[PDB]
């Protein structure tokens, strides 16, 4: 796991800097290893990069996508989803960001041809996540456990509402797993329930 | 209204291009005035962006501050409240953005002090718009039409809610302005209403 913990530091850097203004030396300060471990394991910043923007969609997918096949109704499938989504969101913030960021430099003038190549690519990844919440929107309403909606409007509001936590939301030292679920709860009660 | 249109090009250039890269003669091309007129108007590209982002507060401001006072619940207001925020947003797009890009720049290390101060100073517009929401869901709790929430969490997830909008639109030639409301009704049904 030495090349998974450079990624959880590598994102925790690129969080806090950018990727711009983010150095080898800062991730291998924050990892605890030396640049030559760093670069046995990858080729430069920009792979560094890319590797964690797909790790942080992997390790999304696997922890929502299980809610989606479980038995329930579309509304509980997507609350359960949605609850894993943010629990995910705040549990692995530093991912988070590195997917916006890369979503966001994806046509940056900035980088090289292939890197924007690159980061195009990856919108795939969240496409293919993207879809697996509007089959559930659309099922939910087909067993009439959601109100009727556009679907395609409704799957791209709830993600952006989702991600849109992380607005506010920041990492804090002693905060506990329960009570990022519960946090994680209060959040998507409000956006499948609404507030009316 | 020299100065508004002048503000008005720059929103949508610094929304294409950013800060960093928009310059003065993009702006002079979007607005079609010379530099020597937007130089007697504003001193630098910086205080242009600043501009832009306190005539972006103040136009929504304008826009939704009536629908918090007219007769209603605080559901209906929030409502209304809610449509007019994303009205804005969805037909003043630029600046949206570029206030956004100053909240995300605030803390820049790639601007003098005074600019960041300056920014930063800027937040005070943004907090006292908030309140003005937070009120009406504390109402809305009080009177019984809105669901009991905590009202903090509530009034910052509607609004970065409202906001997150951006991720997804986009202005279109031909898009009317009866069809803008439509589809910030559209949203602002599941944002209030839920999904369920
Ligand atoms: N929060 C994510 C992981 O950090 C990153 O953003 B997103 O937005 C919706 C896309 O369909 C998948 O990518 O959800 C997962
Ligand atoms: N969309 C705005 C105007 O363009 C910009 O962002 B915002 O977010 C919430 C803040 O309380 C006020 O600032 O709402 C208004």
């Amino acid at each position: 796991d030495v090349k998974g913990r450079i990624l959880d530091a590598a994102a925790d850097a690129f969080m806090a800097r950018g990727f711009a203004n983010t150095t080898i030396d800062d991730i291998a300060d924050e990892v605890g290893a030396t640049k030559g471990l760093i670069y046995y394991h990858f080729r430069s910043k920009f792979d560094i990069f890319l590797a964690v923007y797909e790790d942080g969609m992997r390790r999304v997918r696997e922890r929502v996508e299980p809610h989606s096949t479980a038995p329930g109704t579309g509304h509980q499938r997507l609350e359960a989803m949605s609850i894993a989504h943010l629990e995910n969101l705040m549990t692995e913030l530093g991912y988070h960001h590195v997917v916006h960021q890369g979503v966001r430099h994806q046509d940056s003038t900035a980088l090289k041809v292939r890197q924007r190549d690159a980061l195009t690519a990856l919108n795939e990844l969240r496409r293919d996540y993207e879809r697996m919440f509007r089959r559930v929107i659309a099922e939910g309403i087909a067993d009439g456990s959601l109100r009727r909606v556009d679907e395609a409007l409704a799957t791209r509001t709830l993600l952006s509402n989702l991600n849109a936590v992380d607005v506010w939301y920041r990492k804090i030292e002693g905060q506990t797993g329960e009570e990022i679920r519960e946090l994680a709860s209060q959040v998507v009660d409000m956006l499948i329930g609404g507030l009316a």
